[PDB]
């Protein structure tokens, strides 16, 4: 819908949760995310791959883009929602992800 603001970040904030569901599905798609991150990271290191889809190998790929930018995560989320089917809630939820705690 059409929002004013974007502060709905702080009021659906939720991150152990999702993150572990983010990691998880994520980890089913590596190919998707390998692709979306050469947009995000020009320098996209993707090929560094000591381990498989791991919690921490994964969170080393997010970290990335962070990186870009906070608002670059908030794109990021918006793509990853829409590309991946699934309706998780709203992109927002996730894009506060790296907020409190």
């Amino acid at each position: 819908g059409p929002l004013g603001s974007m502060d709905a970040e702080s009021i659906r904030l939720n991150n152990e949760n999702l993150w572990a569901w983010l990691v998880r599905l994520l980890s089913k798609n590596p190919e998707w995310l390998s692709a979306k991150l050469r947009s995000f990271l020009p320098t996209m290191d993707l090929d560094c791959s000591y381990e498989p889809s791991n919690p921490e190998v994964i969170h080393r790929q997010l970290n990335r883009l962070f990186a870009q930018g906070m608002a670059t995560w908030k794109s990021f989320i918006n793509d990853l929602c829409f590309e991946l089917d699934v309706p998780l809630d709203m992109e927002i939820p996730l894009v506060s992800i790296w907020g409190p705690r």
